[PDB]
């Protein structure tokens, strides 16, 4: 059993390594197959790059065969990196019980295929709520996405589509196009990629650090073709200093938030000191909670809005020493569900990324070489691929796609 | 880092190792001493035998300092054995966003602090309507479950319970006193155990099984004090057969339904025969679903019913090799939220227990060798652990607790 190379993102390439194919029966098969037939290679025998099963239509638990027949000739037919997506509709939502005994069941399939699928290929599950209009134009972010090599670091995830329409983007390869976009942690890791990954399809970033960070941000926003603002996003005045600086740059209003400005203060809860919590809570929970409130408080974020919360595996399982950490990590995943109802009154979503095992960076480097294995995929993440969950959020088309968490983690062993 | 003996359940032994300590503020400290003066400890120095943290209090996100300062004075002074459990309040059902907020990320604290606990001792976060009475006596089955050695395997889990008041069962020591439970798979194995433990706390056991089994079903029942019903669940006639027996043994009525019986047919999905799926499919799936709508619907289990059903850890985090077994437990998840509504309306509850690595049984015994290994109490468990786990459902006085998953793996460090 081996680690395969992960196609990543790269401008020009085609979305899909081969065909694909979309079997099943139901709602979701034929308006998919119009929406896909532009940008992908349709079938209808030859190496495939992505299998999707319209699962909607099994309306009782002994309709689940369906699955397998639909699965079991085309696997062995599955290319390099590609992307097994099975969609269903919302179990709560279900006409009976029985469909939603049905419809809850397809997770256990999913996730168990996740751990079957060779060389670098992945599978997902997208429930679509069965008020979606039938050309279901809310869910095309979410399978363009997922049949991408942006994906390439998701995998047995799920992800959760609403009712409500959506406006494709001007141009699909440059999706932020027009946004303005706020960073906060951008002068390295995780944080500076997204700054990259937003710049890319389009997007002006503010990137926001702390002073000690000090031009590390500002070659991030000369990088990005940015700004640059040197702000502990849990000084009182937060808040102030980056509608201020959106009334100079960007006419005092910004589209996207992200809150990925973060810090650990590891120590096991016995030896705990008030410096290691409250250090923690501040910048990881209270900081989040506070600039997002803020922000669209006094209108600078409005409608078309969009945050996105940096959870983590560890706010999703616990992790030994970080009590602290992951209360804020669960605590974001808190602020992603009950600030969703609100904020979408406002026409605003808010969605939450929490990623495993990634490289730049992660600890003894005993524990290192293993951790980085316990994943269906065999290797650590990168960056990227924790931005470009991010960037699917942030799409202007990915409106349909609210209160979702989804963990960037290649299918990591460990979970509730 | 090495695994204790885990004390579990013996009659006349005290509930905890030691003194039970109750802190924290809000609606739920209070009335929880009041209903555990009589058969606990209270504090008040000397070797805790259970923590339990009021959470309900916390209102806002500031408030999670308050974990900080109760829990890091207190943790070395906790017993072999000792029990950690941390009350809050249902998050979706919270008075603001910031209280929802709060009361979220307790999961994450809960889940962390479990994998710090040493020698045994296990964390558990319950959450409690806002709309239970003050004195909370839908309550006290949960919690005199989690402070007792009959959870020495239920580590890191969330329990859920509702608003309406619960009656005491006359004697806490034999609560299904006067029951009459259905087990299926009861010839061995879980299933068997569950017969006995059935038997310990007072009630009488329909013990259900293959022909196959043939007597090591009649060994189970005569060693529990029950009665033999050899019938395939999956028949077409099941509940014909078995309200024909209650007719006969009990008068027609049932007040417990074990869906325990499960088959593996493990291939990968690529590999696979319709027999392999189909066969999984109706064991773990279709029968339990048809077995609790038949009995219900013809009144052989009426008001003060209790449905429990086996899931799995594959259910939740899927499994190699496993498509088909993982879709039936998931659906068995799927059961236990589709059913809780309806079945609520009608006086009966419903819920699943989702066993990890137990021994008897569990392969490769070099595989075997590690996975007994990963979770937080190091070893793998044990049937009666599971049994007890199931136990706490079928009380009469858990009518407040349904719709709830419990995993018994000891906090395995795999889910989703
Ligand atoms: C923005 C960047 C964030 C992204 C980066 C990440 O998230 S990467 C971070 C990943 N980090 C992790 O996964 C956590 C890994 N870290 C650890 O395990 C921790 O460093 C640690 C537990 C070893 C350190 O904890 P501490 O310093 O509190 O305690 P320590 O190991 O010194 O304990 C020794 C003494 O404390 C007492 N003690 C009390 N309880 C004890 C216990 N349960 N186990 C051992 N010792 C205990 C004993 O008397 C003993 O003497
Ligand atoms: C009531 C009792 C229930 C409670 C008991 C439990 O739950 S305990 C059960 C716990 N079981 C588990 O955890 C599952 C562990 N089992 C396994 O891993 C499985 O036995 C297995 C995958 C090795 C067997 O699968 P198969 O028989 O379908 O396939 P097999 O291993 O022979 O594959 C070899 C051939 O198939 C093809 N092939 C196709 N895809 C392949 C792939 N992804 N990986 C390897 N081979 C593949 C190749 O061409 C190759 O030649
Ligand atoms: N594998 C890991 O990297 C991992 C795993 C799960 C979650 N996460 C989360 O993803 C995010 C990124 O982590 P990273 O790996 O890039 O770590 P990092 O420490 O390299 O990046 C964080 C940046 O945030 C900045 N920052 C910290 N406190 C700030 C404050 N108060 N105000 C403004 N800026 C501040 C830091 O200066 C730093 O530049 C974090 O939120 C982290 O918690 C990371
Ligand atoms: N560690 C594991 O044991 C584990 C892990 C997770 C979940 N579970 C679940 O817990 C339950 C118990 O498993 P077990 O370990 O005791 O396995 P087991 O095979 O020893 O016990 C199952 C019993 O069910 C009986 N049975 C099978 N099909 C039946 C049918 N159609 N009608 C009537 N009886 C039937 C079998 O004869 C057997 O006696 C299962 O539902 C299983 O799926 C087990």
């Amino acid at each position: 059993p081996q680690p395969e190379t992960l196609r990543r993102y790269r401008a020009g390439e085609p979305p899909l390594t081969g065909s694909l194919l979309i079997g099943g029966a139901g709602r979701v098969v034929e308006p998919l197959r119009a929406a896909l037939e532009k940008d992908y290679d349709l079938v209808g025998a030859d190496s495939f790059g992505g299998l999707v099963f319209d699962a909607t239509g099994i309306t009782e638990p002994a309709g689940l065969k369906g699955l397998h027949e639909f699965f079991t000739p085309v696997l062995r037919n599955l290319g390099r990196c590609g992307r097994v997506v099975v969609v269903g509709g919302t179990p709560e939502a279900a006409a009976s019980t029985n469909e939603r005994i049905a419809q809850r069941a397809l997770e256990g399939f999913t996730r168990s295929l996740g751990k079957e699928l060779r060389r670098g290929a992945t599978t997902a599950l997208v429930y679509l709520s069965p008020d979606a209009k039938p050309a279901a134009t809310g869910l095309e972010s979410t399978m363009r996405f997922l049949l991408s090599a942006k994906s390439a670091y998701v995998d047995g995830q799920v992800f959760s589509v609403g009712a409500d329409d959506s406006t494709p983007p001007a141009d699909w390869e440059k999706p932020l196009d027009g946004k303005v976009a706020i960073v906060t942690g951008a002068a390295r890791g995780i944080g500076a990629t997204i700054a990259e990954v937003f710049a890319r399809d389009g997007a002006h970033v503010v990137a926001i650090d702390v002073e000690s960070a000090a031009e590390n941000l500002a070659e991030t926003a000369s990088k990005v073709g940015g700004t640059a603002l040197w702000l502990d996003v849990t000084a009182d005045d937060a808040v102030d200093k980056i509608s201020e600086h959106l009334r100079d740059h960007h006419g005092g209003k910004a589209d996207i938030l992200v809150n990925n400005a973060g810090i650990t203060r590891d120590k096991l809860l016995a030896n705990m000191d008030d410096a290691r919590w409250d250090a923690v809570l501040a910048v990881n929970l209270l900081a989040p909670l506070r600039l997002t409130e803020g922000l669209v408080g006094n209108g600078s974020i409005g409608e078309g809005g969009r945050v996105i919360g940096l959870s983590s595996i560890a706010g999703i399982a616990g992790n030994r020493g970080q009590t602290n950490y992951a209360t804020t990590k669960a605590g974001m995943i808190g602020i992603t569900q009950a600030l969703a109802p609100g904020l979408a009154a406002k026409g605003i979503t808010i969605n939450a990324v929490a990623p495993g095992f990634i490289e730049t960076q992660m600890i003894p480097l005993a524990t290192r070489e293993v951790g980085r294995r316990l994943n269906s995929l065999l290797q650590g993440g990168q960056p990227v691929d924790v931005a470009e969950a991010i960037a699917y959020f942030a799409s202007p088309a990915s409106n349909a796609v609210t209160g979702n968490v989804i963990r960037v983690c290649g299918q990591a062993m460990i979970g509730a």
